[PDB]
């Protein structure tokens, strides 16, 4: 009847007798009107992380599957975003390869906020022309031991215009993730085919019991701000002379001890300024 | 019927059986009791931005339209406001005037997220006794080609008091913007009738294509961390020794390249750390 409804909606309870979505998989089969608002319980169904309320839009709108997501009829958007894309919108539920969230956020052109520890397998390709890449609450990527591969981060620039190079790389930061290997793998910045990555500050960072840090062709003019390169296996830092990179190479701050591998510095410019080595 | 509503309201789309507040427009129509919570889509009609849960607060509240709106006998304030002021928020709908909006959020006193790209015409005033100015996900303000004047942005603290200025000074900041002028505007720092400018962070922006850089009175001590300063028009840094001013002038970092400007330095103490020029 329609007292016990009333009584019910109005009870301090009473949002639980609202239906809501319960995954983003479901969310694919949820047809509505232009404007209709529902409840997205979770990205992935049970974990409580991810959802909100998401609001139809156009059928034509661009889903990206953090922000906005494929659903019949229409296009479902959260309703309340605040431009801030962190993994658990991504769909990240507290287990698994972290490294699949911040390849996806990062490729689809937002700010990568990761909130949370885990665990990275699949290397990570971070493009400083799609977004910044942000840890917060001590954020540690332990990688696992499945991990395979040469390098667990590659940080590439797909813009190789002139005109927008200073406009990206102006903005250009990598902040608060320490990187906890396993020896094997090492974390490259630029590449041949790669824009020219420079200006980035990488700061607040740990990179420990890594295979080192390696300059590939057109990487120059990065600024390590206050970061630690230590327990390095077989090489601590590599400049094999590469192409169009090694313009003023910055280490501000940096802490870079207990290294089991040279810093190889063929050809470039180096700078360290207040760090402390080799203990 | 009453079954047909009860379970309606239980379907994965529950939510849109409520009725919500489609503006902040219709929101000063709308009344309600001490505590009523209402849905408010968007701040403007159709754009599925800024909008949020409302909750009724004293008609006496203070309005300044980003956290409390005007309502019909009582204020409408955002629920689950958390400190964090983003442009959408104040009114921005993804088109027009970013300045607008940058300016109402640091006028009412809160830093100014701005977490998207645009396009700027009225002339900003950042006032640092308000708070931060914070760019994110690649955050670019092209100056519109209608754009007057002969500043873009101009940089004040209108806190006057000596007590209050290392307070204020302190936390100074403005970081992750990248200005794409015309080459027709400049960018003031300070002024005789601003309170002391200084201890400003600068950090990881640019001032791209502008008309350069302009040292008022009152202003020294800051310090550009990480920018891009390049392609200006006519001048690229103008200090024609202003009245208190010119006390350690940093750039740490910064990329200044192709520029058509000189750099005035008429009295001024100025300090470049690792940065390149001039191309």
């Amino acid at each position: 009847g329609d007292a016990s409804l009333k009584s019910n909606l109005n009870k301090p309870n009473g949002l639980s007798y609202i239906g809501t979505v319960s995954s983003v998989s479901e969310l694919s089969s949820i047809a509505g009107l232009i404007g209709d608002s529902i409840i997205l319980d979770s990205y992935v169904d049970g974990f409580n992380l991810g959802g909100g309320v998401m609001v139809a839009v156009n059928s034509d709108t661009v889903v990206d599957n953090i922000v906005t997501f494929q659903g019949n009829g229409v296009v479902w958007k959260r309703k309340l975003f605040n431009g801030v894309a962190d993994v658990y919108e991504a769909g990240y539920t507290g287990t698994g390869d972290l490294a699949i969230f911040i390849n996806k956020i990062n490729a689809v052109g937002f700010d990568c906020i990761v909130p949370v520890s885990g665990e990275i397998t699949t290397p990570i390709i971070f493009d400083i022309a799609k977004g910044a890449l942000i840890g917060k609450n001590k954020c540690t990527l332990i990688e696992s031991a499945s991990a395979t591969g040469d390098y667990y981060l590659t940080i590439v620039n797909t813009d190789t215009d002139y005109t927008n190079r200073d406009v990206i790389n102006a903005t250009a930061l990598m902040t608060g993730v320490s990187f906890v290997g396993k020896g094997t793998r090492k974390l490259a910045i630029g590449g041949s085919t790669s824009g020219e990555v420079s200006e980035l500050r990488i700061s607040n960072c740990g990179f420990i019991s890594t295979a080192g840090i390696e300059f590939l062709d057109n990487a120059y003019r990065i600024l390590f701000d206050k970061c630690a390169l230590s327990r390095s296996f077989t090489n601590s830092v590599i400049f094999n002379s590469p192409a169009n990179s090694g313009e003023v190479i910055k280490f501000n701050h940096c802490w870079m001890v207990d290294n089991g591998g040279p810093f190889t510095f063929k050809n470039g410019q180096f700078i360290f300024d207040s760090c402390s080595l080799p203990a």
